[PDB]
């Protein structure tokens, strides 16, 4: 019935770096997932008000979405690739916690996560 503030996508107090791995995450991983036919439920924060999900933010206390991850990558928010991978994992895990197995949203998250893992296993060695 009321949405929380969305996750931050900038913060001058957070340490940040540019790495070839973070470049890969934006140019390959995020690009591939963003354009996927099943991307759209994950491209913005869950609007629990508009979607009539009064329980969502009573269950999901660490929200994350690909729109936020996209902005964090574009804004050079991360210190390393593992911080970004964690955000993706939070997004997927939130979906499985809130929804039921076999739900359409869970099947779509599972398809995206399979592709995410295929791309992550080709993550370049840090130069
Ligand atoms: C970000 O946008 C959307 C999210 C969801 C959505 C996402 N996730 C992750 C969920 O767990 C979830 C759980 N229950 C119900 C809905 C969702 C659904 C959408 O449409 C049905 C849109 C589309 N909006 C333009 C309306």
């Amino acid at each position: 019935s009321m949405n929380p503030p969305p996750p931050e996508t900038s913060n001058p107090n957070k340490p940040k770096r540019q790495t070839n791995q973070l470049q890969y995450l934006l140019r390959v991983v995020l690009k591939t997932l963003w354009k996927h036919q099943f991307a759209w439920p994950f491209q913005q924060p869950v609007d629990a008000v508009k979607l009539n999900l009064p329980d969502y933010y009573k269950i999901i206390k660490t929200p994350m979405d690909m729109g936020t991850i996209k902005k964090r990558l574009e804004n050079n928010y991360y210190w390393n690739a593992q911080e970004c991978i964690q955000d993706f994992n939070t997004m997927f895990t939130n979906c499985y916690i809130y929804n039921k197995p076999g739900d359409d949203i869970v099947l779509m998250a599972e398809a995206l996560e399979k592709l995410f893992l295929q791309k992550i296993n080709e993550l370049p060695t840090e130069e």
